[PDB]
Parts: C-alpha cells; structure tokens; sequence
C-alpha cells in the first residue's frame, strides 16, 4: 500500500511512534518518505547482499530473516516479508527495536541525510492528528 502522507502520520501516531525514544512524529514520517515513498511494499538490496524491507526499509542484516542473509541475525523475530504488509505494525515495532539500539534514527541514513535538522513538523502540518 502506498500510504498518504497524513494517513501515514495518523497510522504512526496510533501505534505510539509519536515522540517514541524523543523523535516527533514528523521524523518519522519524513523517514518513511525518503526510505520508501510511504510503499509498505518498498525493497532495496544493499551491496552487502542484505535487502531493506517496508515502509522503513529496515535490514535484513541485523533485524529480520529473509533466508538470504548469510551470517545474519533477526533481532526483531520477524520474517522480512512482514514488513512488506499494508498492516505497519510489524514495521513499526521492528523499528522501535531499532531506533532504541543507541544510534537513534541515526540508524536510518536517509534520515540522517534528508530529515535530521529540517522542519520535519512540515510532514504533519495540515494534518487531522
Ligand atoms: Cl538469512
Ligand atoms: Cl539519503
Ligand atoms: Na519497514
Ligand atoms: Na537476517
């Protein structure tokens, strides 16, 4: 599912991302804009040969099986196809694993890259939260 922005944003919110770990819920969002185009269904493979999955296109690497990431681990005990559903909450869950490991949203590059020090408030503003 590709998700509209405030849907998004409203969807995040009642899964208790909002202020999650300090980061507003427009980090978030932007996040999600700039991993996958708010597509549930996005994947990416890394040079790495591990594959980002989902809206926050969270790595096999480290946080889901996908069966194809040797010497992987799956910290979230999910299969990676999970975070492909247009139901986010095993997205989201994974993602507040993740952004609790002691890098923050750091953990997403694009974040860091594209959101981190913006306006990111401007991914909800307009928005019925
Ligand atoms: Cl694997
Ligand atoms: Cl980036
Ligand atoms: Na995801
Ligand atoms: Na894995």
């Amino acid at each position: 599912k590709v998700f509209g922005r405030c849907e998004l944003a409203a969807a995040m919110k009642r899964h208790g991302l909002d202020n999650y770990r300090g980061y507003s819920l427009g980090n978030w969002v932007c996040a999600a804009k700039f991993e996958s185009n708010f597509n549930t269904q996005a994947t990416n493979r890394n040079t790495d040969g591990s594959t980002d999955y989902g809206i926050l296109q969270i790595n096999s690497r480290w946080w889901c099986n996908d069966g194809r990431t040797p010497g992987s681990r799956n910290l979230c005990n999910i299969p990676c196809s999970a975070l492909l559903s247009s139901d986010i909450t095993a997205s989201v869950n994974c993602a507040k694993k993740i952004v609790s490991d002691g890098n923050g949203m750091n953990a997403w590059v694009a974040w860091r890259n594209r959101c981190k020090g913006t306006d990111v408030q401007a991914w909800i503003r307009g928005c019925r939260l």
